[PDB]
């Protein structure tokens, strides 16, 4: 039993990370009954024919079909994954936002189970620390950033300037800034090196979802998913607004600790939108979409680190008048667009 030898934040954050518990509570969460389905009967297939049932939804919804067929697919969705309101009635699968919720729910399901199975798997050594096996299965090296240095200050003037005033439940302490590089994605991302209009921008997840995060990189909902479950269609969504990506940690009370990545994003060609459009494919010679957003990082106050740029000034109007977005978010459609740099410990300090 060689105790670990990795620096004492890289240990924590494994151990954050690879937390069963926790994996139940994002679980008991939803309102899933977890003895009738108990986090090892969680299945990858399960869940992809989930949702194939909000998929079915989506077309029903959309020919008018029939609303007691969309009762019997809600239905049918409550038997597939086993529930527990106690007595309240289960909220039907009727409308579209119903099918966002639930699409929201299996996204994070699919990522547990991603978690889970890594846990499971591979292989295991008594003489080693259970830390130390873990790391390893994540694929990918964890160096701590030093405090003192230019990528920690930028990094913290990002997360000090993008904080909206919008979001006011909380603020952000930031406890950790690690280093990260996934195996491969190096060579992946090559191909989108010199792409024009590189930004480094913030992705906001459940802690339970990153060890999927890390072993296998940003993902795309899978081919079973509803496109119009997404607001701008299945690709990978971003933020400049450092608040606005720390929402989707879901962080609570109980856990007030959040992980959030900075990811390099080719941009390239921006797509402009202001409202919802779920599409799949991108039109010829576009590489992303950007929401617009009422306020906009200052465009005067941005830097370039490693030659990417870092939108990390202030919140001030954008100037566009009919868009349905407080804040911008940026969506690629291509996994190889991403080149994931850092990953923070953020501490959310809740006002009450
Ligand atoms: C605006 C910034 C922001 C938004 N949203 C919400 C959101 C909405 C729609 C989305 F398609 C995705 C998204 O990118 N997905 C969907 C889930 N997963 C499916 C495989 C993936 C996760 C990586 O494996 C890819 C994310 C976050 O969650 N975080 C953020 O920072």
């Amino acid at each position: 039993m060689t105790k670990s030898k990795l620096p004492k934040p890289v240990q924590d954050l494994i151990k954050m990370i690879f937390d069963v518990e926790s994996m139940k509570k994002a679980m008991v969460e939803y309102e899933i009954d977890l003895q009738k389905m108990p986090l090892g009967k969680l299945s990858k297939r399960q869940i992809q024919a989930a949702y194939s049932i909000l998929s079915e939804v989506q077309q029903a919804v959309s020919q008018g079909s029939s609303d007691s067929q969309i009762l019997d697919l809600s239905n049918r969705f409550y038997t597939l994954i086993p529930h527990d309101f106690g007595m309240k009635k289960p909220p039907l699968l009727n409308n579209a936002d119903s099918v966002q919720a639930k699409a929201e729910m299996l996204d994070n399901l699919l990522d547990i189970e991603v978690a889970y199975s890594l846990l499971r798997g591979g292989s295991d050594d008594s003489s080693k620390d259970p830390i130390d096996v873990n790391y390893e299965k994540l694929k990918t090296d964890i160096k701590v950033v030093d405090r003192d240095s230019e990528e920690a200050e930028i990094i913290r003037k990002y997360v000090k300037n993008t904080h909206a005033t919008t979001h006011n439940a909380y603020d952000l302490e930031v406890i950790d800034i690690f280093k990260i590089e996934r195996e491969g994605e190096c060579q992946r991302y090559k191909p989108f090196k010199q792409l024009h209009n590189r930004r480094l921008l913030w992705h906001g997840s459940r802690t339970t979802n990153f060890a999927g995060i890390l072993s296998q990189g940003l993902r795309i909902a899978p081919p079973e998913a509803p496109v119009t479950g997404y607001m701008f269609g299945k690709g990978i969504y971003f933020a400049d607004m450092v608040s606005k990506s720390a929402n989707y940690c879901h962080t609570s009370q109980g856990d007030p600790i959040g992980l959030i990545l900075l990811g390099e994003v080719a941009l390239g060609n921006m797509y402009e939108l202001k409202h919802a459009s779920h599409i799949s494919k991108l039109p010829k010679g576009k590489h992303s979409v950007k929401g617009l957003g009422k306020t906009t990082p200052d465009p005067s106050a941005n830097i370039s680190l490693d030659g990417v740029d870092v939108p990390l000034g202030t919140g001030i109007s954008s100037g566009v008048n009919d868009t349905s977005l407080l804040y911008n978010e940026y969506i690629v459609y291509d996994i190889a667009q991403v080149n994931l740099k850092y990953l923070l410990k953020l501490k959310f300090n809740f006002k009450t």
